[PDB]
């Protein structure tokens, strides 16, 4: 029986709807209303081998911050939700993955206590419209709502785009580790 | 009776309309062409329970600084016609106030002396489409127009969204105590 | 109608009671296993007009880290459960306290959002049998449960004791501001 | 048929009794006169998957040292004997753990040639009662009788009681994953 | 069916012949003149259950240069060929392996764009006779041909021999866990 | 018989068709839907008297990057193409060109051996609405798919428009003398 959360979370600034299969297959259905995180969730699906299924709008003549925020936020609880009673998981993960020059370490723990670690050092302001400190705050946001222990290390890189992807490839890389069910537990 | 201050002003560049009550509620209704400012001038609104109506058009396919500039010049004429005789009143304001990771300090004086003090250190050019050397000509020309005393701290920060908020959130509270009522006087 | 929060925690390590009035006299009835703890939570009720009553047992065998993290978490809980829906209450808290030649800067925002800043540099080990790397872990905890925003900074400070009493003092006092009434909303 | 190792070793100091089973399910069973120690023993069986039987008693009222070296010493003969012959194993183990704020890399040989590489800092001289030097001693010594390589990274942490911790965790995970089956061998 | 690649190659310089099983036993067949780097070739068989086969013939008596880098080549192309299209694979692999003071840490993607991201520091000249700068080339030959994404990163070490053999046993992991089948593709 | 490379390439991301003539008289079609690029192609025929008909569509609403990659990898493949056997060329080109203030030295070996050497500074990060960072990945994407042997080098140059199309034009030159005959072979 797969592991489905769902969330829909509507403020004044955003409307964001999330649902997200632990058990999938990679499907990946994400619109944000920012392009570049969008991309960024097609990795998560797609390196993870979660389903994802995300709505969102939201003031993004203002910014992204808000929408990015919120989306973040709803993820972080969308997975708590999908973990349920976290039985007979790996809880641990672990993964290091390049992109190019870039090389992006994640290491987490499904502990039920928030903690983000993070030291990208992005060497630009904007990837395509996307403003690049909105990266830090998405992991953030989605550790406080989710009671993770995430830590994001950058081992190398150079290209904005690259460092991202790569975080998010092993993010997901290591988030699909310690979802899964451990063979002896 | 509710202290009251309008302005209306027109240049060659912008055209501004500010009506602020100092006796508020918090009713934000803030229109300029800048729509980072307006989000900003909502968060004055709202922390400060001023109700605040702005109207600005402008030349802001040139850039957004002669209707920042305007507007601000215009919101600080609007305090001080407001403020009247400024008898009775606290006339300082202090206060620090958070946003996540920010911590801005502010400290103003209704003292009929402009003076800005700044040392804001906003780690992007732009949030949203706002640019971000517009925060500090905001303050300094309302200042100008309203002679007031004003200082502004960072004390943390990195989000450049995060920083601007704060500020305005912590001048907003500041701002609100400065203008009410002292119960001694 | 006082807003009284209560929580019943127990784990493999610890088992904690916590009932907090935010609409309190100052009762001050902790005790945790850790005399130290016990003598900073009395603060936290005589300098925030909180009723405090906290009950804990554990591991101090091993050592009092279980233990105090777990009396924060159950206290921030506590602390969110008596806010409940949180209309109408300053929800911003900034106070500056010394003790002789300490001096502890405390802001915080009841924003739904846990962070925590701190900066205190705690000269010594222990103060009596109390680890003094455990004030950190209490106000993360804390943050982290009550979904607070909290920034803590040490402005002067030489002796331990008055370090950690000072940052108690200085927190209660912002956390009785915040949770208070605002008498114009 | 489950790979059990046992060892008795007494001295004029210390009196250890070790029991380890490789293939087991988290039984935790430790008792060293060293509360601390136990609790690290805990973190070994429940996150490697072995079976820790400990009893030690010994010269704790000299210090922890001699019974911390004397139970490393009997663990490392204890695994050496439980692998017996090593055919068909993994051999390498390779894990990064965090605890919050501490984030601890173990990389180990099941080799037959003993090395230990740590560059742990813990903060704090005592953790608890638990001398923190003793955290290198206990990892040298069950290194020099089990004829293992390992390697120790700390790689962020702060709190001593998280640093160590998160050690533990990951030496249990990559000595859980060096003494597994390897499928293709 | 095994996926089984073989690559032919001559040269004014050289003669070069490599077939390789990703779907091995670890058979290691390998003699190329470089009696160094046939025991690195056989570390990689073993430590990464493909089965090498190669022969190399070249100019040794003007240096190894040539030797190294066509067979390096030759190899990249070998496995190019074996891995078809890449279907249902893992892609990615992450191993950090020591021998006993050396730790060197692994990371690739088999993304068909080639990278070498290398920092080893060999301290001496020869390894036997064999050059220590042949080492990079090797690894760079091998990406170019293979279109692999690697980083190479030392994090300990002081022998030269074992700095190489631990890159070796690390790289063989890497790329043994990348080109196995992803159970859930 | 002029020498004619043509490329088509289609990805998820962008849809790619090149055509190259090495024997051109300068005529320059392209249309990669990132008009900086075309400028920059359009100097590649101009100055190199290549003929190049390049169009690319793609997911320029996540960033120019993908598209930008994709037309370069192509680029490389159509000159692969385009040269044949490479016999009687000189395969070797040198050439260092300024653009006012810049100066940029570019040397090449159509060596079938990708390598990039790039040691540009761009000091903007947008050229109109061009990602500077987007320059080295074209450079190294099409040494990659060319097997080209290209160094880069910025000698001075202050705008980063002048600096980037110097290294064009430079580039340019120095294939043109590449992939010209040698009257001696
Ligand atoms: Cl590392
Ligand atoms: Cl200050
Ligand atoms: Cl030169
Ligand atoms: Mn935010
Ligand atoms: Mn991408
Ligand atoms: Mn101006
Ligand atoms: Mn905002
Ligand atoms: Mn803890
Ligand atoms: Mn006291
Ligand atoms: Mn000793
Ligand atoms: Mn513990
Ligand atoms: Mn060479
Ligand atoms: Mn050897
Ligand atoms: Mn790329
Ligand atoms: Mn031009």
């Amino acid at each position: 029986s797969a592991r489905i959360g769902e969330v829909k979370r509507e403020t004044k600034e955003t409307n964001v709807s999330v649902k997200i299969n632990l058990d999938g297959h990679g499907v990946s259905d994400s619109s944000t209303g920012i392009p570049f995180l969008d991309h960024m969730l097609d990795q998560l699906a797609s390196h993870g081998l979660f389903d994802v299924h995300v709505r969102a709008t939201g003031d993004t003549h203002i910014d992204d911050h808000h929408t990015n925020e919120d989306v973040a936020l709803a993820i972080g609880t969308a997975l708590l939700k999908a973990l349920g009673e976290r039985k007979g998981i790996n809880r641990f993960g672990d993964f290091t993955a390049p992109l190019d020059e870039a090389l992006i370490h994640v290491s987490l723990d499904l502990s039920g206590r928030p903690y983000l670690g993070y030291n990208l050092e992005i060497p630009t302001q904007r990837v395509g419209t996307y403003d690049t400190q909105l990266v830090e705050h998405f992991f953030q946001s989605l550790v406080n709502t989710s009671g993770m222990t995430l830590h994001i290390r950058q081992l190398a890189g150079k290209n904005s785009h690259h460092i991202i992807e790569a975080t998010f490839k092993a993010f997901a890389r290591a988030l699909r580790q310690a979802t899964e069910s451990d063979p002896r537990r």
